[PDB]
């Protein structure tokens, strides 16, 4: 009930929002952790699609901790919450997964968006300048990797030709 | 419905245990996340208790990985649930913390040693070995180290004394 | 007719469940020699096959030997009988071999398996933990690796496809 | 009168026994510290046998200061008693101290082989691990080399043939 | 039942001596395996003796692919019978393998006469060609090695000094 | 019941002083085990403490085996007796540990000083130079060291102040 010594133009709705987006970030980390673990499993086998979601698990971890790093920077209080099971499952093929994942890091993409639009009406161009820095252009390639990714998968043949996901996993995600 | 072709010697009931224990793995892994970032709070300030937290938090979500492989290496199918938030919180001193980090401990120990007992059951060797091998004496060191810092910090005088926690933070996380 | 002066809590039903099992590590051993060289066949030229088989078959000749050396550690007596000729031959396709030696390596590991129920009822825990050290584990992962394969070339079309086969040939056993 | 806060799921009965066993390592020590000095004497003069038995001597108190360790991570209480004076003595020959070994090394194992059962009694898993892991198949390795030794001793004309011994000393033992 | 693509100048009788020379050589391999692992047993124990047969048994199998290679190369097919165990057994001491081995090998040496005899008859020089360049003078070096072992032993006073078969070890096989 | 060849001016009660000496080196060698692994205890938690005790363990073992080298030297016999389990014990307190320690090696110089009389009563220049060269002087030293310790652990505040105990540990042990 007193403030913190440091706090400084960062308002509340700022503070609980970062606390949604740390969230966030925790869940996507959690939806490539399973996706990772079923390209491992033995009717699936592809194991640079298992590699490639296993690293894209980790950089979300980071993105979280940044989050976390960025909420005592400012002097809010990190408030944690539960971090649900991936909602996509079921993840049947590697262009399934990776719609899948295009479609979680549009939802990501669109909660830092909001979140900007946050901090502008605040006039808080710290926090501006922290998602334009360390999010914003690493979602818009994110999203470009996964959009390109999904393209040569359908242009290869999948789902139906496991060859295609085979060869795509040896060249693209060798 | 169909069984997988590596699946030999591994008990339904297996399958399920090493389940739930993926989940209490992630949730190992958040607490230690949560008691990082309490000590990156400008009003606790222990920088060495931080990363300490944090470097265990990282390696809780290795040995989460390494029991999904597990369950796919045996032919089981991974089931995720939701991670809990951090169930001790309030974290209150870096003794408190230690304290909280003990006792969650123990309780993974105990799931460990109530799996095992499931594997001795069902007569199944592999997962004995894996278990001794990559899980309970981790748990042990990771046991007695915990009591020896709760241990010296009671000794130095904490949590009354703020310079027992910085000089632990300093000499013993360092 | 008088006992080694080095044996001690060494059964012996141990002993001659040790010399059952030398055996079926040489045959195992035979196997892939005879898998090798039909990949290495002017008709079928699979170079990368035949490589990958002659590994495995160099492998189980170490098994075997290792069986031998721990016969004599505990003051057993090595009893050898012949080594038969493969009994799945006809090998037809990389696909058909691959399930060849997924179907050797699922009985390899139940023989083990029984091997350390026999150490197990007889009291025997150095066998129990030679058997868990150098022996089920390296089994659970032959037989996630050859039905990683087996996935990978029915996803990709063999055995109708012989491109299908010339690929993973270069791709997985390169 | 108040438990450790470290123990779990660690027997009254296993910490007594271990104990014992932390004796026994230490008397082993002792008898090899003996017989190195034996053949040290200007009228033994078999240098290399002085050297290897100091070498074991050193083992033996390097294996009683992991069980003290041992003890104290699982947060049971050393408890020492006197170490006995070397009780084969009177050592003869080389061949006469080579059997001494032996059998101690047998009682030893004998010894290890019993606090094995007792922690498969209490469903001790990491304590079972650790006996296996430390102590058993270093028992078989040193009986097996001991019985070479004697075999070796024998059947080059000890203890009659002094340059039996010789040769064995500067051969085997250099 | 139709021709090979690669087969020229080699007759169905060739081939099946190919066959049966394959099978004595790992025959050949089994019987020093054997050999091996007697002078491993605590009761003997002549580690050089046994390191010197493990090596001798590895080159027999590196000569029985090298067979199998050959027959590929000249368009024949394999076929392959079961290896059987050791014939001469029933080891006794260090000279009596050396006369077993020197036995075993001037028998393989006749059979690749007769196999020379048979690629003579049949005007197959590549045939020929192979077993003078790849066989005939290491046969000839292995059975004047085993002559020159055999007479140092029986000169040293074999088999009835084990001194003589010790000091071997050392000095020729070490 | 026969001279050893080598004896030379050495006097039956110096061979029996040093067979004495030889015994409290051990016993000194297990006293300091003892408070060595008091200090790994998870309720008292001080590693340096730990280590420096073994330390001086490992060095009272040193100069036991100095002795009996020296007793062969003189062609004296070796005399062990049962290795006392230590009489100090009930550690409490770094401080405690280290008085304890001091007055151990108080009394062992006494034993020195006691043996060197015995020396120059029979004179025998070698032993008293023996004693002179290795034991008084490290024995000086020693004593000099553990006052130092106790001194500067009573200044600090031991053993009530367990911050005392702590920081010395780092500062002076590490
Ligand atoms: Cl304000
Ligand atoms: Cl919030
Ligand atoms: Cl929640
Ligand atoms: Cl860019
Ligand atoms: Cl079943
Ligand atoms: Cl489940
Ligand atoms: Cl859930
Ligand atoms: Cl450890
Ligand atoms: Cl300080
Ligand atoms: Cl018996
Ligand atoms: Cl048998
Ligand atoms: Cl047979
Ligand atoms: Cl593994
Ligand atoms: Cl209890
Ligand atoms: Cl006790
Ligand atoms: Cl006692
Ligand atoms: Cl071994
Ligand atoms: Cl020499
Ligand atoms: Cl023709
Ligand atoms: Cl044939
Ligand atoms: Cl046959
Ligand atoms: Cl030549
Ligand atoms: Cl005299
Ligand atoms: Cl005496
Ligand atoms: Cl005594
Ligand atoms: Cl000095
Ligand atoms: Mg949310
Ligand atoms: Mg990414
Ligand atoms: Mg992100
Ligand atoms: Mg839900
Ligand atoms: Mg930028
Ligand atoms: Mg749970
Ligand atoms: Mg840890
Ligand atoms: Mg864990
Ligand atoms: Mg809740
Ligand atoms: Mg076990
Ligand atoms: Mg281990
Ligand atoms: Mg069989
Ligand atoms: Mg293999
Ligand atoms: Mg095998
Ligand atoms: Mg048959
Ligand atoms: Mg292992
Ligand atoms: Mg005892
Ligand atoms: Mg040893
Ligand atoms: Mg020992
Ligand atoms: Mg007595
Ligand atoms: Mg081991
Ligand atoms: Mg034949
Ligand atoms: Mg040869
Ligand atoms: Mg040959
Ligand atoms: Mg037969
Ligand atoms: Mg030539
Ligand atoms: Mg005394
Ligand atoms: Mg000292
Ligand atoms: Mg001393
Ligand atoms: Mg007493
Ligand atoms: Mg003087
Ligand atoms: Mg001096």
């Amino acid at each position: 009930a007193s403030t913190s010594q440091v706090r400084q133009n960062y308002h509340q709705d700022s503070e609980a929002a970062i606390n949604r987006q740390i969230n966030l970030e925790l869940y996507a980390s959690y939806v490539y952790l399973s996706m990772s673990y079923y390209f491992d499993r033995d009717d699936v086998a592809l194991k640079n699609f298992a590699k490639y979601f296993l690293h894209q698990s980790h950089e979300e971890r980071e993105h979280a901790e940044k989050l976390m790093k960025l909420q005592n920077q400012r002097g809010g209080r990190i408030f944690l919450q539960d971090i649900k099971k991936p909602d996509c499952d079921d993840w049947e093929s590697g262009l399934n997964a990776m719609e899948c994942a295009l479609h979680l890091e549009k939802n990501v993409n669109q909660s830092l968006l909001e979140l900007h639009k946050l901090a502008t009406d605040k006039n808080d161009p710290h926090l501006c300048d922290f998602i334009e820095t360390h999010y914003l252009n690493e979602q818009v390639k994110a999203i470009k990797e996964l959009g390109d990714h999904v393209t040569n998968l359908r242009k290869m043949g999948a789902p139906e030709s496991g060859l295609a996901e085979y060869l795509f996993d040896k060249h693209t995600l060798g």
